[PDB]
């Protein structure tokens, strides 16, 4: 299931990070994101919750395929700051990660940043692969 591949993505973002919870957000044009995985401090209850795709920085980077690292970001972030890393693939974004920190944490680093960006297009290649292995099934 390519799915499965969002899960592993929230686990090794987490352990990549060491922020104090990851996320994946998921199309389900979309109008809406469905958070499918969350690791760490996210609590679990927040999975199958419903983001709109305007009006925040994390239905934005979904439109716009512009990673970003953020000083604060507030619900489904923890208060302080954040990663928001498209998972882009080549015609369509797969959905987006986030790294989150709670409040009074450090920024995160421009090298972070850069890590990460990796770390998302490399999961984008996994998740089209696996996306294409299925539909030839």
């Amino acid at each position: 299931d390519p799915a499965t591949v969002f899960r592993l993505v929230a686990a090794e973002a987490l352990t990549l990070t060491g922020a104090d919870g990851t996320l994946v957000a998921v199309p389900a044009a979309a109008e809406e994101l469905v958070i499918v995985e969350v690791a760490g401090a996210v609590p679990a209850e927040v999975e199958a919750s419903a983001i709109p795709v305007q009006d925040n920085a994390i239905g934005q980077a979904f439109r716009d395929r512009a990673p970003r690292r953020l000083d604060v970001l507030d619900g489904p972030g923890l208060g302080g700051p954040a990663l928001v890393l498209p998972l882009r693939a080549t015609d369509t974004v797969a959905g987006v990660l986030v790294a989150v920190q709670g409040s009074g944490a450090r920024p995160f680093t421009a090298e972070q940043l850069e890590m990460m960006t990796g770390f998302a297009d490399q999961a984008a290649v996994a998740w089209q692969l696996a996306s294409s292995q299925r539909r030839m099934s």
